[PDB]
């Protein structure tokens, strides 16, 4: 290697000799000097790695020197090693973005420490990741075999994820080895939903919670402790990315995080109004009939949520006040966010944002997000820029500060999907590529999820469809008659509607506020 | 409220000191004896931050350290030991703490890492306002009177530094800074209007512009027989360079610098200039086979190869070169596999395009207004997709082939605000920044106005053929459904026109570490 070299400056650097040829023994080139002046020549002139400062120096002060050398190279590490314990000093070294500040005498060895912790960080980490991951993968494998509970396919999926996210910054192979566990995942959760979809849905009471349930198990409690509370449901929205904005919100808010399941279709007109109307679909329609729109129908599928929170809180004998508000567009989030603070009178405040869902659909028709969401770390990365810099953040924000809990939650994910299955004959259900809907619609029952009985599901469908099909793990339906462009185009994208981790297991976060 | 802190240290007995002046300062401490315990603590609380001993019977702190990292991510752990062993160290860092204390430890230095660790947002706001504030007087003095080039590169680089740093602190001084910019900007668009015939017409006296560009910064390297990566990304203004640099300074040490692009601000005229080194009139007479009217339906920079030849060609020149284009990231890939072959060559230029921003496609549209809805969204876009995409890893291979870098772009682009009156015919260009026209009508004092393009190397098809150019963040709208289009076009980014971030732009030469 080359030695990692550092400047040094204070007034008294004679006294520091023993801690510079410390230094100089564990490979570093120490360049010292005497005065903020020489220093801030020195970082111009020079590409030192870590610029050392004292604060009290004949000439510039070392937070004037700080304020200097950041501006000429912000990248640069400036650690502040001082005599100083005013509070003050502190204040602005931590203002000037200074990355350590040691207080004389300083032992040697806390130099060491800064000298690895900020030249070396990302190494270090990268090789921790890869040999923690190394050691574990095995028990990946084997904590995914047998038959699983629901609680331990949580715990492994919220696994699955955090090793997704911690190996962008490590291995290529450890990176797709990875995936490669992902996809025995899908596949072995696949075969434990349709072995128990059905089941679940007859038995209401020993199944887990799914979007039926979701106000019961984790809104009406809250309420009904005397609790406010802003149910903020964000469409399209993957466990990975409540991992992605989670540290964001952190400053704001302590979690308690958990998970629920979908139902299937995992699509918005059958999962999210199953969750704002607490029934499975074909429930909606029998009973509320006129709030039901069925699938053919060029009436909008989703218009009706508001009404079915109202009957759900009078199914329940709730009494509780409550608002709806649904965004799509940049302008109604600021009009939203600036009259937020008269909901105040609500018990109950429904926020639904679409952007996510919108965006994920865009990864098929346009080439600007087909260029920020190549992979799924890019779509990860894209949906923090989303969070951060729509009117979204402050949204949470402004939440936080009204004293008002939140339960963050979504109606499904979408996965991104890779090899075609071939279908043909359906009616209306072209524009998804995960589920399908008609009569005779040939096909390989071995690739996909039959449900001839949709009732039994609590599906409805109109007289000119009798049964649904869906894929599952990354398949994706595809026609025949254009096939070769039709797979081109879709592989690759995000597709929602099927069975999967990411479509399915879902989070739901009540967060409380700070 | 109270911050409160978890504390786990076997001899948690012999640190009632520093807890009791912790307590003192207003922490909450909660002392326990091992690591399970602590990981139990954290488990069923929400402590803000977590101080660890290393050596402790039952499990060791850096066990304790793996499991309260997976349960509390987001939570601060400073670890707090008598270890001076390196591995511990490494293993430290590796395990994500934020801070590494070596007993005995002083109290301060217990206080400060709460500090740091915290409440280091709101410090750095805080203290960001504070520093702006006395700044804003020097950026007054530094943009008054006639600044030459060299003062209008510093002053542009102090803009931009402020305008990143002020993301993080009150709205206010963000808006006092808007304004200077304002000012900065109409000031340079005088700047321009008022030498830009006389920087065409002396090419030995004026600033480095598009023509100049390869022999001002590529062929002296060459020249010093040192070999050379040219690196173009489209539409990559002045603050978008900031936004990645960081990113970069892992692998490069940074000669920055900055150039104009010539007239339009538009990939047509100053890319095709860089690559030819002509201006793009002469281009035609120059070299027919070479040109693309702008009228012509068919690209007009797909044969910029054969003008790079010329250009090595007309300064007597040798260098061997190869020439490749990445439109999209897939294409990248099979460059970046290839990227070793390319070693052969003393010049390998890359053109790479960031999104597109002139999407009329309506997803696109509606993408654009909620990712790209202020300058901060476009930086934070800029560094999502320079680092998730094949452009992070080919800077990253190039270093590990050892060459040197040049990273440039042909223009920028800004974000327009006010409409400005024009009509022309349905003939005339779509671009919002620049219009050229055989019958063009306008406010001859609200624009840039060049009555003859061929005086200042533009090609033009009839004697009455003008070219206009908006500045500062002006935007053209013409008067059928006026209101609808300036409505829908503005807070969007465009460019062509006079102003600091479409033409004042970044050319780096980049060392490999
Ligand atoms: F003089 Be220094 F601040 F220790
Ligand atoms: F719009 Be939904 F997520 F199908
Ligand atoms: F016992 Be501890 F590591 F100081
Ligand atoms: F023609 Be480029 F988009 F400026
Ligand atoms: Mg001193
Ligand atoms: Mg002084
Ligand atoms: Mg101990
Ligand atoms: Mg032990
Ligand atoms: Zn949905
Ligand atoms: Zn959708
Ligand atoms: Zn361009």
């Amino acid at each position: 290697m080359r030695p990692y070299t550092v400047l040094w400056a204070d007034d008294e650097i004679d006294l520091l000799k023993p801690h510079i040829l410390f230094l100089e023994q564990k490979g570093y080139q120490v360049t010292p000097v005497l005065s903020g002046n020489d220093a801030i020549e020195a970082v111009q002139n020079n590409d030192f790695d870590i610029v050392f400062l004292d604060e009290n120096m004949p000439g510039i002060g070392g937070l004037d020197a700080l304020q200097k050398i950041k501006e000429l190279k912000p990248y640069t590490p400036v650690v502040m090693i001082t005599k100083s314990e005013e509070e003050h000093i502190m204040t602005q070294a931590i203002g000037g973005k200074i990355a350590d500040y040691l207080i004389k005498p300083v032992n040697p060895n806390q130099l060491l420490l800064s000298l690895k912790k900020n030249l070396q960080q990302h190494s270090i980490i990268s090789e921790t990741t890869n040999t923690n991951y190394r050691q574990e993968f095995v028990q990946l494998g084997t904590q995914m075999s047998g038959k699983l509970s629901f609680e331990e396919w949580k715990e492994l999926y919220r696994r699955i994820v955090f090793w997704e996210i911690e190996l962008e910054q490590a291995d290529r192979q450890m990176g797709e080895l990875l995936e490669m566990q992902k996809q025995e995942a899908n596949r072995l959760f696949a075969r434990f939903v349709t072995q128990n979809y059905r089941e679940w849905i007859a038995k209401p009471d020993t199944r887990p919670t799914m979007s039926p349930d979701l106000f019961k198990q984790k809104v009406f409690p809250l309420l009904d402790n005397g609790e406010k509370v802003f149910f903020i449901l964000i469409d399209n929205f993957r466990q990975d990315q409540w991992e992605s904005v989670k540290s964001m919100l952190s400053e704001f808010y302590t979690f308690e995080e958990d998970m629920y399941l979908s139902i299937l279709p995992t699509a918005t007109q059958y999962a999210r109004n199953a969750i704002f109307s607490g029934l499975m679909p074909l429930q909606i329609e029998k009973m509320f009939p006129d709030l039901w729109v069925d699938e053919e129908s060029e009436e909008g599928k989703n218009l009706n949520e508001e009404p079915m929170i109202r009957t759900l809180i009078e199914r329940y004998r709730k009494h509780y006040s409550f608002s709806y508000n649904k965004v799509y567009e940049t302008k109604f989030g600021e009009r939203l966010l600036g009259q937020i603070r008269s909901l105040s009178q609500n018990q109950l405040n429904v926020i639904v944002l679409n952007f996510v869902d919108m965006m994920s659909h865009a990864r098929t028709d346009s080439k600007m997000i087909r260029e920020l969401a190549s992979n799924e770390a890019a779509y990860r990365s894209l949906t923090k820029s989303w969070f951060k810099h729509s009117t979204t953040y402050n949204l949470f924000r402004s939440i936080a500060e009204m004293g008002y809990k939140v339960v963050l939650t979504t109606d499904h994910g979408t996965i991104q999907v890779k090899n075609p299955v071939k279908v043909i004959g359906d009616r209306s259900t072209n524009t998804n590529l995960r589920y399908k809907i008609g009569k005779n619609l040939d096909y390989n029952p071995k690739e996909v999820f039959e449900i001839k009985d949709p009732a039994s599901v609590g599906l409805p469908h109109n007289n000119l469809s009798d049964k649904f099909i869906f894929t599952k793990e990354d398949d994706f339906f595809a026609y025949p008659n254009n096939y070769n462009y039709y797979v081109q185009y879709y592989r690759n994208t995000f597709q929602h509607g099927g069975i999967s981790l990411e479509e399915m297991l879902v989070p739901v976060i009540t967060m409380q506020p700070k």
